[PDB]
């Protein structure tokens, strides 16, 4: 599962460091250039997702009381439910990943940092596991890099 993987990349550090406010400086495994450019897209537009929604956002939070890891283990039902209504497009990619941010920066400011890397493992799963056809032709994450492009 090369798309897991690769998702699993992009998105465990786009969180850590929206929980952070750190540019992450682990290197991945080799060069990924796509990886660099979807983390910079995230940068960019996932931002301003978050400040378009603060208010669903906190009450999306709100319901589901996050305190500790196995309450992080816990959600991936519900994001399948909100996830799969509709229709599949990128805006709602960025939403799920925007909304990941918001969840992180929750399990900081609530000392639950460790819990971070399992709810950037749980996104992905739902995300390759819901979306697989789609990403795979929309050419996942290049898709993605061309779509928010300048
Ligand atoms: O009435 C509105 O305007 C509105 C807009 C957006 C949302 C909303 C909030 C959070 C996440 C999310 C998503 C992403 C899918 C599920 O994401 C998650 C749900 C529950 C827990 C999660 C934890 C981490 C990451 C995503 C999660 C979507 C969507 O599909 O359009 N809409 N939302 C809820 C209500």
């Amino acid at each position: 599962d090369e798309l897991y993987r690769q998702s699993l990349e992009i998105i465990s550090r786009y969180l850590r460091e929206q929980a952070t406010g750190a540019k992450d400086t682990k290197p991945m495994g080799r060069s990924g250039a796509t990886s660099r450019k979807a983390l910079e897209t995230l940068r960019r537009v996932g931002d301003g997702v978050q400040r378009n929604h603060e208010t669903a956002f906190q009450g999306m939070l709100r319901k589901l009381d996050i305190k500790n890891e196995d309450d992080v283990k816990s959600l991936s039902r519900v994001m399948i439910h909100v996830f799969s209504d509709g229709v599949t497009n990128w805006g709602r990619i960025v939403t799920l990943i925007s909304f990941g941010a918001f969840v992180a920066k929750h399990l900081k400011t609530i000392n639950q940092e460790s819990c971070i890397e399992p709810l950037a493992e749980s996104i992905t799963d739902v995300l390759v596991r819901t979306k697989r056809d789609w990403l795979v032709k929309q050419r996942g994450w290049d898709g993605f890099v061309e779509f928010f492009h300048v």
